[PDB]
């Protein structure tokens, strides 16, 4: 066949019921995740080929960057609740990996302030039990799928993308292969 279990994807031994249709996991400390966002625009190119009726979900993880890693997961919960993912993703990535100007929760907060979310609004969100359950969701979803590495994408709680089994000679060819695989698994 052209798409083969263990080639462009692997199958979960124990499938996750009720899981988001397309579920992506990342960390702002994760170097390929940086590429995925800034250079490859994976999430965006997947969306473009996805059917419609399809929701895409993106969650942050705790297992990189210790204390700051957990702060970043709570901040991403803030970003989702306020719907400002698309204004903070890049400066969070660059603040963590490029300029290294993010070293505390207060520095994460600065990124949001600069992106125009108001202090009062950020701190209220930060402390809200809507963000608490949003953090729980990120953790539960990761816990559900055995997650020990990022970037990671899961389709219908049954299939997991395997980017190691695609070409990397050409970034553009890599991206379409990745997205076409998501589409293929989607229809499966």
């Amino acid at each position: 066949a052209q798409y083969e279990d263990g080639k462009q994807y692997t199958t979960l031994e124990k499938p996750v019921a009720g899981a988001p249709q397309v579920l992506e996991f990342f960390s702002f400390f994760c170097p390929h995740c940086y590429q995925f966002e800034e250079v490859l625009h994976i999430s965006d190119n997947v969306k473009k080929k996805l059917p419609e009726g399809v929701k895409m979900t993106k969650y942050h993880v705790n297992f990189m960057g210790g204390d700051l890693g957990k702060d970043l997961t709570q901040a991403w919960a803030v970003a989702m609740a306020l719907g400002v993912e698309d204004k903070v993703t890049v400066p969070l990535f660059e603040g963590v990996q490029k300029t290294q100007t993010i070293r505390s929760a207060s520095d994460i907060r600065d990124v949001f302030i600069n992106a125009g979310i108001k202090g009062e609004e950020y701190d209220a969100a930060w402390n809200s039990f809507v963000v608490k359950s949003l953090v729980a969701q990120q953790e539960k979803a990761a816990a559900d799928v055995q997650l020990r590495g990022v970037p990671a994408m899961f389709v219908n709680g049954k299939y997991q993308l395997n980017p190691q089994g695609m070409d990397t000679s050409n970034m553009d060819v890599f991206v379409q292969q990745y997205a076409d695989t998501v589409k293929y698994l989607s229809e499966k």
